[PDB]
Order: C-alpha cells, then structure tokens, then sequence
C-alpha cells in the first residue's frame, strides 16, 4: 500500500494473534515463539519470532515473526511486529502506559541494534532472549553496532534482560534453516 | 489502526499526498526544505515535530516521505525515518534500496536519528543520510535518542552510508522550539 504502512501477516501469525493463550512458565512462552519460528521459516521469513507477554499472568497479547523479504520492509523483524502488534491491539503506543500490565517481549534471538532500540521505546518493563548474539551472527546474520553493554543499558532503563532461555533449541532452528538458504534446489528442505 | 491479518499504520492526508506526488529537488537544502514542511504539518496533524524523505541521491526525485505518528498511531517505532525507509522500500519493490540495478537512494531528515532508526538506516540500504537538527537540539525539547553507539556516525559510514549533518539546523530548531513552547 502508497497509502499506508502495511505489513501482511501470514495465516500462521494471524491465527497466534487470534487465539486466547496463557503460558506461565518461561519455558513455556519461549517454547510458544519457537513454534512460531519454525512455522515462519515455513512461511518464507526470517528465522525469528518474539511474542508480547503480560509478565504477571502469561497472557499472551501479540505476536510477530520476521518478514522482511516476504514483506518487502527491512525495518519487519520479529520483535518490531510483536511490539507494534502489541500497541495497536492495546490501543496506545507505550505498552507501560497508566492501566495496564507490566509487559514482556520474548524473542528467539537476542535483538539487533534496531529492535534494541525498539524495546527501549516499547515500553515493556522485560526482554527474554534464546539464542545468544553470537549464534546469530554465526550464521550469517548481522545483529549491528549496539551500543556497549547493551544489556546494561536496559536495567538501567528499568528493562529487566534474560537471555539463554531455550538457546540450544534456538541453535537448532537457526542451522536448520541456515541448511536450507541456499539455492540448489534441497528435496530434504 | 488495528488489524487481524496485518500491522497497518495509516497516514495523514498531507503525508499520502507527499508519497504520491511527483517531486525532484536536485540541492541538499531543496530537499530537507520540502522535509520540514513535512513537519510542521505532521505537528498540525497531531504528530511529533519530525519528518523524513528517501530520494534517489543524485537526481534528487522524492520517493518516499514518513513522518512521526508514534500517539496519533498507536506505535512507539512509527518514527520519522522507519516509515519513510519503509514506504521507500514498498514503492520501490524491496527490503534492499540497495539492490543491484536501483539508483543510490537518500535519506534526508529533520533530526538525527535515535539508536532505533540509527539501526532502520543501516538495514535499509539506503547509501547517504543528511540530517537538519543535532541530537542536542532533539534532546533539548524532551526528545531522547537512545544509547546509540560510540561513535554513531563513524558507525554508518564503515557501512557504506556517507553522513551529512546541520544542514538547515536553524530552520529545523525553529520548528522543534515552536512544538516544544506548544
Ligand atoms: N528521538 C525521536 N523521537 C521520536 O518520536 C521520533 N520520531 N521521529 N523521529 C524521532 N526521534
Ligand atoms: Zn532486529
Ligand atoms: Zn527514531
């Protein structure tokens, strides 16, 4: 759309973000974005997702995957739709805003320079990573100069960091698909 | 506004005009005129005092124009340059503005960018970024801009994207003086 911002979510995507769902244990949501992951990469997009999480109950709230090619917007990665998805179906633009509660953004990976700034904004008060910067910078993937100490900057920000959670099942979906990016056709893929 | 199957942020009239009207400003100052015209009117339409416009670097023809509509759109990474990049990269078919075969593309804004757009710029492929206001100027009317790396420029320039700063600040800081005393 020239008349809009317009990002398509896949049927997937759209049925997470339709679905009531409560997962309250870390595990758990964790083990929810890597479905999602894997059904991206499925659905042509990058192998990323993240979710938006109410932190005190488990509700979750929003979705989002990466889908920079099939979207055409390389600003699409997983944890900008997951934010953005989050505010519009909360209707305001900071997810710490007076009468709601406390927010979480779980994400297979740790964030890029850009989604690193993105959560900083967002106005989640908690980051949950898996897979580790250098796991995805091993596989091709950039995560861009972000600023020293980057988790750091968080806590001090009052944004609370995790990340590990789940990282040996974020490996393996990220060599999976890294199997697979080639372009000799892979019956297999 | 909200949406089942997409994230969708509308634009305010002034804006849908802009990216859809034929525009070739060849000078620097020509093109960051047309971008701060862009923010007064975001600022009238309920928008922060930011705006942002890719153009073809050395033709100078408009591609694309974003603006801020975090409040008015309920979206904190609706920043001046993530829609514009954006809408840059719907209209010219791709992710990458720096794809094989397509003209070098600029982005001229208003006030240099946040750690957020800092990242938006490089993934963009867009290979030149001029800016009117400085950091301070952003900051010093309530606007933060993030922990952005040490050294955020050198930043964008080891990655092929030539940076341009202060041209028009005066003009711009008018125009963040004037939202900020409203
Ligand atoms: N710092 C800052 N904050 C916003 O909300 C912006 N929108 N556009 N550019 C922006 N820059
Ligand atoms: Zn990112
Ligand atoms: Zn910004």
């Amino acid at each position: 759309m020239n008349d809009a911002l317009h990002i398509g979510l896949p049927p997937f995507l759209v049925q997470a973000n339709n679905e009531p769902r409560v997962l309250a244990a870390p595990e758990a949501r964790m083990g929810y974005v890597l479905e999602l992951v894997r059904a991206n990469i499925a659905a042509d997009g990058g192998p990323f997702a993240a979710a938006v999480f109410e932190r005190d109950s488990g509700l979750l709230i929003a979705a989002g995957t990466n889908r920079v090619v099939p979207g055409r917007c390389s600003a699409a990665h997983a944890a900008i739709l997951a934010l953005s998805l989050a505010q519009a179906k909360l209707d305001t633009h900071d997810l710490s805003a007076d009468g709601l509660p406390a927010c979480e953004l779980v994400t297979s990976a740790e964030p890029c320079v850009m989604c690193f700034g993105a959560v900083i904004w967002s106005g989640v008060r908690s980051l949950v990573c898996a897979a580790r910067s250098d796991d995805v910078e091993a596989i091709g993937f950039d995560e861009g100069p972000r600023p020293e100490n980057w988790m750091g900057g968080l806590e001090a920000r009052g944004i609370t960091v995790t990340t590990g959670l789940l990282r040996d099942a974020a490996c393996a979906l990220l060599r999976e698909y890294n199997a697979c990016n080639g372009v000799i056709y892979n019956a297999r893929c």
